[PDB]
């Protein structure tokens, strides 16, 4: 679903795990982390992620910031590269939508400071979605990343 969408510098800077998409994509891939400098208003990182055929990877990215789009560019796999719009932003968190070549009608991803994001951060996440018309029911999750016992 297309959301209804509603970015200050350096707020990507840091660690952040990639845990919920919608449509899911955790089937393709999973345990993916990524690693973002900020350069002035732009930002070049490193994404890991293990992957059914290559295993555990990595790649050189470039984020080239835009108002409140930005352009995802890899080194390596161009199946994730497009224009993407921030949807929400948090300390622990942010929401944005696009639609790549392995999603073409609308790829929605969040990325989170946790590995194992808590209840605290999920409501936030829930109504944060809500008030861009998507619904946390139809993301799916990264199942791969063990985050409880049993
Ligand atoms: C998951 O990703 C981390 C890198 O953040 C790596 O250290 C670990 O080997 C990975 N686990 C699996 C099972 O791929
Ligand atoms: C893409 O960039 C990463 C990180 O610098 C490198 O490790 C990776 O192997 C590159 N991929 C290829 C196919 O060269
Ligand atoms: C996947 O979803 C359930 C709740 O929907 C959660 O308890 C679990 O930790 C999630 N996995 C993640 C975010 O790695």
């Amino acid at each position: 679903k297309e959301p209804c969408p509603p970015l200050t510098p350096r707020a990507l800077v840091g660690k952040w795990y990639l845990r919920t998409t919608s449509p899911d994509i955790f089937k393709q891939v999973s345990n993916i982390t990524e690693f973002y400098s900020a350069h002035g208003n732009d930002y070049y990182g490193t994404v890991t992620d293990y992957s059914p055929e290559y295993g555990l990877e990595a790649h050189r990215v470039n984020l080239t910031v835009s108002g409140r789009t930005l352009k995802f560019y890899m080194n390596d796999t161009h199946e994730y590269d497009s224009k993407y719009e921030i949807l929400a932003v948090d300390k622990d968190y942010f929401i944005f939508y696009g639609h790549p070549p392995a999603a073409p009608s609308g790829l929605a991803l969040i990325h989170y400071r946790q590995s194992c994001p808590k209840e605290d951060v999920i409501k936030r996440v829930k109504k944060a979605l809500k008030n861009v018309c998507l619904d946390y029911k139809y993301f799916g999750n990264d199942t791969s990343v063990p985050c409880h016992y049993v």
